[PDB]
């Protein structure tokens, strides 16, 4: 139908926005440590700690298969690989910090990223 293709249309704008936003957010983590899974092979008990792991290099294979269908589910994504960091990771950590880090200076971005999906529609 038309309006299916309108609808594909405006996931495939959307996509573009939050593929613009992955790269604002990802360049808050210049050390690459959110850049890919954390390593079961190397942490074995990972999975006993974090129940949903998460990592930039997951959400960008979810984004390009459109898998965002709004913004919340992008942000939900993107909060895990902060919280879980916090929690697997103590206070003096250069993980911990890291992921403070990319949390204050992620807000910045994505409070204008709601603004513009709000506004653009
Ligand atoms: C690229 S990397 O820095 O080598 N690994 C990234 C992960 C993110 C994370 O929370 N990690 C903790 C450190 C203790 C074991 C799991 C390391």
């Amino acid at each position: 139908s038309m309006e299916q293709v309108a609808m594909e249309l405006r996931l495939t704008e959307l996509t573009r926005l939050l593929r613009s936003v992955l790269d604002q957010l990802q360049d808050k983590d210049p050390a690459r440590i959110f850049a890919q899974p954390v390593s079961l092979k190397e942490v074995p008990d990972y999975l006993d700690h974090i129940k949903h792991p998460m990592d930039f290099a997951t959400m960008r294979k979810r984004l390009e298969a459109q898998g965002y269908k709004n913004l919340h589910e992008f942000e939900e994504d993107f909060d895990l690989i902060i919280d879980n960091c916090m929690k697997y990771n103590a206070r003096d950590t250069v993980f911990y910090r890291a992921a403070v880090r990319l949390r204050d200076q992620g807000g910045v971005v994505l409070r204008q990223a709601r603004r513009e999906v709000d506004s653009i529609g």
